[PDB]
């Protein structure tokens, strides 16, 4: 009929259709579901899927590169993954392919971000366990999770690239001052810049706001003129022009879920607050993805603060920012 609600989902788009795939609930969502939704109609519609399925998971990142949807990892019932599968969205039942890269892979983690430019996927950040190995970056443990679990985890800087042209994982050699380690941050793309605004670290929820030039690896901070959003994680950023990103909804370091939307103008280097109807709609580990009629599709996340497990408020709605 219709799809569950959800918290912690990957969503990609070509611009027309939006796929979604897993995230949890108040127990994790089919492993082999893949809900697509219509931006043009509005219609859903649920297939399923075969092959190498990935198991259900919270925290993955994902991307679509035409029409083929690539899933890296996540945290499943058993913990966190570095395993990467793609799916091909072209033609036939679609099949899961797991792939086994060559390289050193990322350590495994979730609620990271990626940039897509040519035939290189980005990644940036994120939560997981402690690398295997020493890795180019910085790993920062989370105090809590040791009493907690059986394995703590912390977070990470870390920058991989995954190159399709081979499947070969590789760390480029960045120069500029790279963001602190970070999770649940939102990753964007324009041209040859990767943004990347706000995440959790430590005790914050911050609001910096930062881009990796793709070409030279050089890392830049960016200080807007004037007022700024308030800091946040489990977020959207998303491009909806060459000169803009927009922003909405997370969660604040003092526990404060949010509906506020912006827009960030990249040749002004400022925030524009953005009206929407959506203010008693706050949301958070949500995701959003824009269409070509320039708006903004964002569905599921939680409308309250979702570590309070048994009170989470998970949402199957669809918000439409008209931008
Ligand atoms: C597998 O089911 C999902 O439910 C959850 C939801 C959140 C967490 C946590 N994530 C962190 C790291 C972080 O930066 N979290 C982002 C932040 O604190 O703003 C600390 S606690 C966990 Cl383990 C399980």
């Amino acid at each position: 009929a219709c799809p569950a609600e959800r918290s912690g989902h990957v969503a990609v788009s070509d611009g027309r259709h939006m796929f979604v795939w897993g995230g949890y609930k108040s127990f994790y969502l089919p492993r082999e579901e893949l809900w697509i939704y219509n931006m043009e109609t509005g219609r859903w519609k649920k297939i399923n899927t075969e092959g190498d399925v990935p198991p259900s998971m919270s925290g993955s990142c994902a991307v679509c590169v035409d029409r083929v949807l690539y899933l890296f990892g996540g945290h499943h019932s058993r913990g966190n993954t570095n395993k990467f599968y793609m799916l091909d969205s072209r033609s036939r039942v679609l099949q899961w392919e797991r792939i086994d890269c060559q390289g050193i892979p990322p350590s495994s983690k979730d609620k990271l971000g990626v940039w897509v430019y040519k035939n290189k996927l980005i990644f940036f950040g994120g939560y997981g366990y402690l690398p295997e190995d020493k890795v180019l970056g910085t790993f920062e443990f989370d105090e809590t999770s040791f009493w907690n679990s059986s394995h703590p985890r912390g977070w990470n800087d870390h920058v991989h690239i995954l190159d399709t042209e081979t499947f070969t994982w590789s760390q480029p050699i960045t120069t500029g001052k790279a963001p602190s380690p970070r999770a649940a941050h939102a990753c964007a793309t324009v041209g040859n810049r990767g943004f990347v605004f706000g995440g959790r670290y430590r005790d914050a929820r911050m609001n910096d706001l930062h881009y990796l030039n793709l070409d030279t690896w050089e890392w830049n901070e960016l200080i807007p003129q004037g007022i700024c959003p308030v800091g946040r994680s489990w977020h959207s950023l998303t491009p909806v022009s060459s000169d803009h990103l927009f922003l909405f909804g997370g969660f604040t370091t003092d526990k404060q879920p949010l509906s506020d939307a912006w827009t960030y103008c990249i040749s002004k280097n400022e925030w524009i607050q953005f009206n929407h109807p959506y203010t008693e709609k706050p949301r958070l580990w949500h995701t959003a993805c824009a269409s070509d009629e320039g708006e903004v599709i964002v569905f599921g996340g939680c409308a309250n603060n979702l570590l309070v497990h048994h009170r989470a408020a998970h949402s199957n709605e669809i918000l439409i920012f008209s931008v």
